[PDB]
């Protein structure tokens, strides 16, 4: 029984990997018709230099971080993020371990994948109180090896299980880039008008 069992092994990476596939195009598509073009663009253009990257310190990220969240905090207030929490609460915990499992494996990311549903939590609790240094610590914790495949598909995975409005997927996109390429937080700044 021990070749049926491989067997079976070999087929079912395989279609992991076809599942993969699969939700990225969707999520691609989906941030197409919820954030606009230039989202989903910004989208497969960081998801793109995340594959085989490394991140930064978390000292850089929270450098690049501070600047975007000062530019932010001058048109955007404590109601909006408190929006932005309160929609991050209606995360699906088991559709987000599977979607995470999912991004992981189609980004190049072949470390074993648990639910982080716990890094959520802290996005809520950052978002309200714009205090981002725990936050930062456990998002780089969770990239085995400093690996920013990591951090792309845990980003990805939480949008997909909610609709955050383009706010949301702004602040997330811009950890993002603070943690991956800070390039793309000016881009991310036009989307929210800033």
């Amino acid at each position: 029984n021990q070749k049926i069992a491989e067997e079976k092994r070999k087929r079912d990476e395989i279609n992991m990997v076809k599942d993969a596939i699969k939700l990225t195009s969707d999520f691609y598509r989906t941030i197409y018709d919820e954030f606009g073009k230039q989202a989903s663009e910004l989208a497969k253009e960081l998801a793109s230099v995340s594959q085989g990257k490394q991140i930064k310190s978390v000292d850089d990220a929270l450098n690049a971080f501070d600047k975007f969240r000062n530019n932010l905090n001058k048109k955007y207030n404590i109601q909006d993020r408190m929006a932005i929490s309160k929609a991050l609460e209606a995360i699906n915990q088991v559709h987000m371990a599977e979607n995470f499992k999912l991004f992981s494996k189609a980004f190049g990311f072949t470390g074993k994948v648990i639910d982080r549903y716990d890094v959520a939590v802290e996005l809520q609790k950052a978002v309200k109180t714009d205090n981002w240094r725990p936050f930062f610590v456990k998002l780089e914790s969770l990239a085995a090896g400093r690996a920013a495949s990591a951090v792309t598909a845990w980003a990805f995975s939480v949008m997909l299980g909610t609709p955050v409005g383009i706010l949301g997927f702004a602040i997330i996109m811009a950890a993002v880039s603070a943690l991956v390429n800070d390039k793309f937080i000016e881009q991310v700044n036009k989307l929210i008008g800033i």
